């Protein structure tokens, strides 16, 4: 199940306490988190929409499930481990958006945005041929999820630390 917070905490606050001497310690970790971010988002997305390699879909699930993981966004990390397993065939089901956002704990973050705002439009055919279609149709979902997941966690941040992040 995916967890109610979408930061841990018990994690981040150990980064943080890193900050006495390094002023900008924990700030630069989440920056240099928020551009490798968006970077495998959009090699995802170029997957999806050209060569369909689930190998590829893996390993980028894989990379960015340990980065967000280290840095306590562990909301993102869950999304990311549904990507990798289900490009590696292991599961077969992803849930919908509603279900997701009813599992945190403070649904008072959701209030002024939209939902849906940053998604992608699934542009994969449905191919009964093609036994790879269904996976790359629920990473396609996933991939949805992981970007209102990373906004949460931006908005988070920046309350946190007080900027646009």
């Amino acid at each position: 199940t995916i967890p109610s917070e979408i930061i841990n905490w018990t994690i981040l606050n150990e980064i943080i306490s890193m900050d006495d001497d390094d002023s900008d310690f924990s700030k630069g970790l989440i920056i240099q988190f928020i551009d490798q971010a968006q970077t495998t988002f959009a090699q995802m997305q170029r997957q999806l929409d050209g060569e369909k390699n689930l190998t590829e879909l893996d390993n980028l699930g894989h990379f960015l499930k340990g980065s967000s993981a280290a840095l306590g966004l562990q909301r993102i990390a869950w999304v990311c481990e549904r990507i990798q397993n289900l490009g590696r065939k292991m599961e077969h089901f992803f849930p919908n958006k509603t279900e997701l956002v009813n599992t945190l704990s403070d649904k008072s973050i959701i209030n002024g945005i939209n939902i849906d705002e940053d998604d992608e439009e699934i542009k994969i055919q449905v191919d009964d041929k093609d036994e790879n279609s269904i996976y790359l149709i629920l990473i396609a979902k996933a991939l949805n999820q992981s970007r209102l997941e990373f906004k949460l966690a931006r908005i988070e941040l920046s309350k946190y630390y007080n900027t646009n992040l």
